[PDB]
């Protein structure tokens, strides 16, 4: 169950590439787009937000990348816990009526 | 129990998707929107506080999916593990009576 993240999967060198920085710098390019198609932007601010931004995504996809995967297996298993400690309470609760039971025999 | 997150789940490229961050992007286009409509913003105004926001919103977006889904698990483990310590004072409750009649056998 060990899938290996690979700098194919951080990014692969297309444009138009299924990686975290390529998908991200298109998200942005379409909202600019957009932006520049309604008479806001020029075509020059539109380079550079665009450079600007470059550094400050890629670290935003490190950061995300490595932390992604295993949140939800953090989760799953929290939810497990939750489950035994039910059943901890449960058996407790069989406890005290046993000792209860148990009193007379000193 | 293990949905795993994606990019997809964080956005997908679509300008009307349902990612976190597509979705953030939007109400903000909505606030924006309803103040330019109002007589108190200029079309340009508008475009400079989006390119502005763009990258702390990615930021806090991801910094959101992250710790997200976990937090609930945590929460529902710890009022298990308060039932659990409601039982164990009850059998403690059990505990200094059972002793107390075991006093004499000594």
């Amino acid at each position: 169950a060990v899938e290996p993240i690979t700098i194919a999967d951080l990014t692969e060198v297309k444009l138009d590439g299924k990686g975290a920085l390529d998908q991200l710098l298109q998200v942005t390019r379409l909202h600019l787009a957009k932006e520049h198609d309604a008479g806001r932007l020029k075509g020059q601010e539109y380079a550079a937000v665009l450079t600007g931004g470059i550094t400050a995504v890629l670290q935003n996809a490190v950061m995300f990348l490595l932390q992604k995967d295993e949140a939800a297996n953090k989760a799953a298993l929290v939810e497990a816990q939750i489950k035994l400690t039910e059943k901890q309470g449960e058996l407790l609760d069989k406890q005290i009526a046993q000792a209860d039971k148990d009193a007379e025999l000193i």
